[PDB]
């Protein structure tokens, strides 16, 4: 099974910027795109689609 930050929410956090990151969307059992703001924020939360995948998905 997939570590316990897979189940947290995707979280924009606290920044005064805007990046695409990627998070792991428990629902749906995929790894999407959000709107990052470089600061606050979670663990769920890659710059690479594959980082995702591999911590999320299966190894």
């Amino acid at each position: 099974d997939r570590p316990s930050l897979c189940d947290l929410p995707a979280d924009s956090g606290s920044g005064t910027k805007a990046e695409k990151r990627i998070y792991y969307n428990s629902a749906r059992k995929q790894c999407l795109r959000f709107d990052y703001t470089g600061q606050g924020g979670n663990e769920n939360n890659f710059r690479r689609t594959y980082d995702c995948a591999r911590t999320c998905l299966y190894t």
